[PDB]
């Protein structure tokens, strides 16, 4: 159980940049795959869905589609983080990380983006 | 696998009426406590959060606390239960039940409240 902890509530972010936001959970010697799943979630809008080690693209939404990703490498250390590659404007909104690993939680995290400036 | 299953999106429902919305998970016959978690939640209200065995009465919300209760019964059944006794106007609104027994899912329901003149 525990609860998800969230390093920043708020990240704002450059039009066109690159950001990693990221959820904690309690981890704890190897993970167990069979235990962990983690939905990362904006607007209602399915950005990551992993299942004990399953991710499917086709349940990603399209406006996320081969820019956001969920850094397997972290999740080990107790860290879901999504990464998002090339931050559209569309992208400002509340996300939700859903985590489950033996008990759940969730956490809220807001994202604003600067205007490119053109 | 795990898939939280709704038998009604909407609850039309009367003032001052109970009603008990329900939220379907597989249990395989099994039905193990220390694996079961089950919050409901509305407008980011804690309503219900049932805990490995136990509901936790301290964090419910104030406005649900007399109220709202989880269908102990239903629940070795694969049924999240939740009864709102007396209904409100209030209590209009998209309700979000959040299960996790070895792998977990979420769905909304929404409710819409009467009162004829
Ligand atoms: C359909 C395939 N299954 C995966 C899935 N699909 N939609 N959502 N979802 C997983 C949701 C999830 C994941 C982890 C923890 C909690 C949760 C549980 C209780 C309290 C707080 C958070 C939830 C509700």
């Amino acid at each position: 159980a525990f609860t998800v902890t969230v390093p920043k509530d708020l990240y704002v972010v450059e039009y066109g940049s690159n950001m990693t936001i990221e959820c904690k959970f309690p981890v704890e010697k190897q993970l167990d795959l069979a235990a962990l799943i983690v939905y990362w979630e904006m607007e209602d809008k399915n950005i990551i869905q992993f299942v004990h080690g399953e991710e499917d693209l086709k349940v990603q939404h399209s406006s996320y589609r081969q820019r956001a990703r969920l850094l397997k490498d972290q999740l080990s250390l107790g860290n879901a983080a999504l990464q998002i590659t090339d931050v559209k404007l569309q992208d400002a909104g509340v996300y939700r990380c859903m985590i489950s690993y033996g008990g759940a939680d969730y956490k809220r995290i807001t994202v604003k983006v600067n205007a490119p400036y053109a």
